[PDB]
């Protein structure tokens, strides 16, 4: 499943840059 949920536009863009880093955790998780 996905389990980071991306931010909302309203939040911070360091959450964007966060979620990136979670992303990448789901590709190497798989």
């Amino acid at each position: 499943p996905f389990p980071p949920t991306p931010p909302g536009e309203e939040a911070p863009v360091e959450d964007l840059i966060r979620f990136y880093n979670d992303l990448q955790q789901y590709l190497n998780v798989v």
